[PDB]
Order: structure tokens, then sequence, then C-alpha cells
């Protein structure tokens, strides 16, 4: 229904205007703590559904990032889900388009991504696989001999390169 730059425009401008009120006082988010995901990642012909990443430098605060939760310039309304899984539907004058946010923490931003960018069908191949070497992935980390290990890297291709299997482009989306 959409092309492409229709959701760079959208969400570019939604992660920059985008503010919550929590504890009465006003959090805005910006693109420093807000990642284009999904359709925007895979970047292919159309939009049709546009996901987010919002980083969270603290639990308390993923938790409490969605209290009066608002645009400036635009209507929606968000759905809490798990502790990452934030769905949104955003209305312009009468308009609306569904945007799928997951909200993480500052260590769950390659997962994230690797979570949205990949439906699933290429994590339960990589954890399949991972599993025969006794390495297991979760939203909260990897284990390996029983051990967890944390995702300590910087972006989704760190990531993968840390589980010790092989990355792919994001448009691959498996």
């Amino acid at each position: 229904m959409l092309t492409l730059i229709q959701g760079k425009k959208i969400v570019n401008h939604l992660r920059s205007r985008l503010a919550f009120e929590y504890n009465g006082q006003l959090i805005k988010i910006l693109s420093k703590n807000i990642v284009a995901v999904g359709s925007l990642r895979r970047e292919e012909k159309m939009l049709n559904d546009v996901d987010l990443l919002i980083i969270v430098p603290e639990k308390k605060l993923l938790k409490h990032v969605l209290p009066n939760i608002r645009i400036k310039g635009l209507s929606f309304s968000v759905k809490v889900c798990g502790e990452r899984k934030c769905v949104l539907f955003i209305e312009w004058e009468k308009k609306t388009y569904q945007l799928d946010l997951f909200t993480a923490l500052a260590e769950e931003k390659p997962y994230a991504i690797f979570h949205f960018t990949g439906p699933v069908s290429y994590l339960i191949r990589i954890r399949a696989a991972l599993k025969k070497k006794n390495y297991k992935l979760n939203q909260y980390g990897l284990f390996k001999n029983q051990t967890l290990v944390p995702l300590k890297i910087t972006t989704e291709k760190e990531l993968i390169k840390e589980l010790g299997f092989t990355y792919r482009i994001p448009k691959k989306r498996l």
C-alpha cells in the first residue's frame, strides 16, 4: 500500500517526533533511541508494515517507557506485550498504518533487529543447528554448556558472529 520511501519518511518523522510522559516528566524519543526495522530494514518495493526498535538503558525504564506515549502531529494506539513487544497503529486523519515496535535494553539491541528481520524461521534453524553444539539463543541471551552468555556486541552482524554462525542481509527475512 505504501512505498519504500513512504515508510522511511513516516518512521523517520515518527522517531523524530515521539514523546512520552513518565511520572509527570516528558521523555522524548529520537533516532538515537529508535531504530527502523522490518520493511525499512528489508527495503523492498512496497511498504505494508513498518517495524521499529527502541532501546532502553534500564529495565525499569523499559517497563515504564510506555506510560503516557504521545506523537506530535499524528494519532496512534500502542499495545504492550511481553518484554520487548509493542504493537501500535498510527492514524493520519482517518488513515491507519501498522507499526510494530520492540522495546529492548541497550544490550538487547542486536537480538531485537535479529528477531525483527528474521521472522523466526532463520532463528529456528540457527537455534536447532546451534543446539547440537550446545548453543541456545534466548530473548535473554545465549546459553552454552549451561552457561548464560549475553550478546556482548554492537550490531546484528556482530551478534550473529558471536553466536558462531553465518550472518546474512536483513533483506533476506527468513
